[PDB]
């Protein structure tokens, strides 16, 4: 009789919906099936599209395609960061009240919105998500946001909710939402440090919790906002623009659609190469009735990107030197984030640990929202206590 909660992992590029029901998680799929849903809203004369549509038109719409609002959410529009991510979208951002908002066109008008609108609509679709799995409406959910979101970041998420119709129960962190996931709160007495690794498609966090008879305590935060998945497609792009002006005497870089194409290419490439030593890449006609042909190997990609993947060892030694704690004192390093799939960057950070084995028996892009579904089963409990 009692309606099933969900769990969102409400993510800068991605986001995922779980259910907990009967001992178990699903993960639930979108109608594409995809288990993750771009974190993406398009609008156009005629409709306002969320989630894979949306991603699927953003090469002919840039101007009219929102992604990276969890970047302003909770934000001031004054705020260097703000001031300096502006400059790398389409889309317009505007200034109301020292906040800002994105300008797009939108049903025969200019309109603008919060982040926590944006916000709402891919909120929406979560939902909706859900409910094509559960077959009822949906209305209690966790949502999950970064470890170092301050209150009015938090509240701006709660406030997304609220415009989705959704009743949010809690807003709880992504790596405690991970740490639950692998059920680290219910290893009973005892402080146990955890250390959430979670390199994602745009952003990279280290998080290092103590956990003590369920209870949570975040003793350090470290990472790079701007480092990820999207960094390692740049370098393949990169490699293989150079490689076409080398066999082909051409510059493929101004064409818009070649340097897509290419880099739809690569980032299907890279995610062969965590599975084999080498991928192909193959495009018909990609600049002036030319195909490009070619392979790369494991070993170029990992030359390509190595200095980005010995970087992440850094937030690593910054968070152990700030939570007070040395290398052997962590009793469980997780994993998160689809970018923790290279083979490369698993090798890194166990040799940093000594050789200790990682926690990634949960798929890295769903750990956050499955934990997230655990914590909403627990939360809308109602039993009243037997004598
Ligand atoms: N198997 C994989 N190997 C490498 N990167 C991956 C893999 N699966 C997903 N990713 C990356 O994880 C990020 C989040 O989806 C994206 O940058 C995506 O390319
Ligand atoms: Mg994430």
């Amino acid at each position: 009789a009692k309606a099933a909660a969900i769990g969102i992992d409400l993510g800068t590029t991605y986001s995922c919906v779980g259910v907990f029901q009967h001992g178990k998680v699903e993960i639930i799929a979108n109608d594409q099936g995809n288990r993750t849903t771009p974190s993406y809203v398009a609008f156009t004369d005629t409709e306002r599209l969320i989630g894979d549509a949306a991603k699927n038109q953003v090469a002919l719409n840039p101007q009219n395609t929102v992604f990276d609002a969890k970047r302003l959410i909770g934000r001031k529009f004054g705020d260097p960061v703000v001031q300096s991510d502006m400059k790398h979208w389409p889309f317009q951002v505007i200034n109301d009240g020292d906040k800002p908002k994105v300008q797009v066109s939108y049903k025969g008008e200019t309109k603008a919105f919060y982040p926590e609108e944006i916000s709402s609509m891919v909120l929406t679709k979560m939902k909706e998500i859900a409910e094509a799995y559960l077959g009822y409406p949906v209305t209690n959910a966790v949502i999950t946001v970064p470890a170092y979101f301050n209150d009015s970041q938090r509240q701006a998420t709660k406030d997304a909710g609220v415009i989705a119709g959704l009743n949010v129960l809690r807003i709880i962190n992504e790596p405690t939402a991970a740490a639950i996931a692998y059920g680290l709160d219910r290893t009973g007495k005892g402080e146990r440090n955890v250390l959430i690794f979670d390199l994602g498609g745009g952003t990279f966090d280290v998080s290092i919790l103590t956990i003590d008879d369920g209870i949570f305590e975040v003793k350090a935060t470290a990472g790079d906002t701007h480092l990820g998945g999207e960094d390692f497609d740049n370098r393949l792009v990169n490699h293989f623009v150079e490689e076409f002006k080398r066999k082909h005497k051409k510059d493929i870089s101004q064409n818009k659609r070649a340097v897509r194409r290419l880099r739809t290419a690569c980032e299907r490439a890279k995610r062969t190469l965590s599975s084999s030593t080498q991928a192909s890449l193959e495009i018909d006609s990609l600049f002036e009735g030319i195909d490009f042909y070619t392979s790369i190997t494991r070993a170029r990609f990992e030359e390509l990107c190595s200095d980005l993947f010995r970087s992440t060892l850094e937030p690593v030694e910054k968070a152990l030197r700030d939570a007070k704690l040395d290398k052997a004192q962590i009793h469980d390093l997780v994993l998160v984030g689809g970018s923790t799939r290279i083979p490369k960057v698993q090798k890194l950070l166990q040799d940093f640990f000594n050789g200790r084995d990682l926690n990634k028996s949960i798929n890295p892009d769903e750990a956050v929202a499955y934990g997230a579904a655990v914590q909403a089963a627990i939360l809308i409990k109602s039993t009243r206590a037997a004598a």
